[PDB]
């Protein structure tokens, strides 16, 4: 069987023998082959999630248009993602909420219930969403625009992200990747509405290592120089993402929060407060240590849960991730891919024919 025009066939049903397509395999900048084959089932899970990501985003690009509300966009994307990944509790599903951050806002924004925001012709929207199979997460993102005036800014960030991807590798120092990304990013100048700007990396936003059910495993991939000389290791998985801005090149928390995620290091915590106890149970059952958003709690039939959620945040059990924005009037863009540092090569597992 093949995929229907508007995708609806699970990726696992498109692949009979349970063997999924590899991403772009690259040479780094025998026994290791045996070691690589030993984790084949893991690489395969990443590939299944990546193929779902590729097919979902291809679909999104065909219909996303100004006039649609941000809620309509996210619900349409998420519905497709759930169907192609063949959602099954914590064994297969959405790794995190659909980011659709607009203009000066660079990341971590998704609408909460009631949000009336409508996508505009001049908007620059960062679609950042994730999929996973058995906790093997694909963190991948692109930027959507309708006005050609942002073309060079988008190209700047694409080139910067690919440079970071090419520089990445086993034994490579993280600070070197950041320095490389920055020199490419800043080599671009753009003109938007009569004003010129030297593209600037958003210095306090970074790429990161990825772990099972842990989007932010512990290591950071900076996008500017001056970072840590810590090195990348064999077997690690990384999200290489870069952000370019026409503003200050720095983001701050802004707007209402929609994203939340349980602190991975916090262990079991007995709670007697009834509503707070119930919410934590709902989170443990449906998300575990994966991120979620308010719309996802509404979907599960939960209501009047905001105070319970605040309690979990105040207790440090859950962490809030508010939208991150540059100054008013600035424009930000993002591109991101997930890479596997396999023993025999580097695989840009989420690479597509689109980006
Ligand atoms: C700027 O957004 C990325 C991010 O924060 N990176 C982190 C990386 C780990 C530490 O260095 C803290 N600083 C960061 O910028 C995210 O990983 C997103 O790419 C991802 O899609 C969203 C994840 C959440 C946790 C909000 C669901
Ligand atoms: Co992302
Ligand atoms: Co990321």
């Amino acid at each position: 069987k093949v995929q229907t025009d508007p995708p609806s066939v699970p990726i696992c049903d498109l692949y009979p023998n349970g063997v999924f397509p590899k991403g772009q395999e690259c040479e780094y900048p025998e026994e290791k082959k045996a070691l690589d084959q030993a984790s084949e089932e893991i690489w395969n899970d990443f590939r299944e999630a990546a193929e779902a990501h590729r097919q979902v985003r291809k679909y999104v690009m065909s219909w996303i248009k100004p006039g649609m509300t941000m809620i309509e966009i996210c619900e349409k994307l998420e519905d497709c993602s759930r169907k192609l990944i063949k959602e099954n509790g914590l064994n297969a599903g959405l790794a995190f909420p659909t980011g659709c951050s607009l203009n000066n806002c660079a990341a971590h924004y998704t609408p909460n219930a009631g949000d009336t925001t409508v996508l505009q012709y001049d908007d620059i929207c960062k679609i950042d969403f994730g999929t996973h199979i058995s906790g093997r997460i694909i963190d991948c993102a692109f930027t959507v625009t309708f006005n050609p005036k942002y073309d060079t800014l988008l190209k700047a960030v694409k080139d910067a992200t690919n440079t970071g991807i090419k520089c990445a590798g086993i034994d490579v120092r993280l600070c070197d990747v950041g320095e490389a990304i920055q020199e490419v990013m800043e080599s671009y100048e753009v003109e938007i509405d009569g004003k010129t700007y030297q593209v600037k990396p958003i210095r306090n936003l970074n790429g990161h290592s990825i772990g099972q059910y842990r989007i932010h495993a512990g290591k950071t991939v900076p996008i500017i120089k001056g970072g840590e000389a810590t090195r990348m290791e064999e077997g690690e998985v990384y999200a290489i993402e870069t952000f370019g801005s026409t503003g200050k090149g720095v983001v701050h928390d802004d707007m209402e929060c929609s994203h939340y995620m349980k602190n991975f290091d916090v262990g079991h915590v007995p709670i007697r407060l009834p509503r707070t106890k119930h919410l934590l149970n709902v989170i443990n059952e449906n998300f575990g240590t994966l991120a979620f958003c308010r719309r996802w709690l509404d979907r599960l039939g939960e209501s009047k849960y905001l105070m319970a959620l605040k309690n979990l945040c105040d207790l440090g059990i859950v962490d809030p991730y508010p939208p991150l924005c540059d100054i008013k009037g600035s424009y930000t863009a993002q591109f991101e891919h997930t890479i596997l540092l396999r023993p025999t090569c580097k695989e840009v597992v989420s690479r597509g024919d689109d980006y």
